[PDB]
């Protein structure tokens, strides 16, 4: 699914994403863009031979299982492809768990590198929430 900025917004606030940990839907809906362009069905293999599922962009190193990323962990207990599903809900549950590790949303490089410091509310403009 391709979804639109406010569809993404409204199904990210609906799953309790807006301000947790402090970030503001505008930062969710901004790294969003950056990583997935919208698109639950995104994939892109890392250099250290991990790939990154869905709209979050969620890394096989650490947060999913895909069954090819030798020495990795599972964190979130999902299969990578649960990350590509149309229903955002397990990409939500997995990035709570992410943004909880320490390093906040800079465990998002696109993130730290696209959004930070940024108008990120411009990214919720004109949606009716
Ligand atoms: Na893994």
């Amino acid at each position: 699914k391709v979804f639109g900025r406010c569809e993404l917004a409204a199904a990210m606030k609906r799953h309790g994403l807006d301000n947790y940990r402090g970030y503001s839907l505008g930062n969710w809906v901004c790294a969003a863009k950056f990583e997935s362009n919208f698109n639950t069905q995104a994939t892109n293999r890392n250099t250290d031979g991990s790939t990154d599922y869905g709209i979050l962009q969620i890394n096989s190193r650490w947060w999913c299982n895909d069954g090819r990323t030798p020495g990795s962990r599972n964190l979130c207990n999902i299969p990578c492809s649960a990350l590509l599903s149309s229903d955002i809900t397990a990409s939500v549950n997995c990035a709570k768990k992410i943004v909880s590790d320490g390093n906040g949303m800079n465990a998002w490089v696109a993130w730290r590198n696209r959004c930070k410091g940024t108008d990120v509310q411009a990214w919720i403009r004109g949606c009716r929430l």
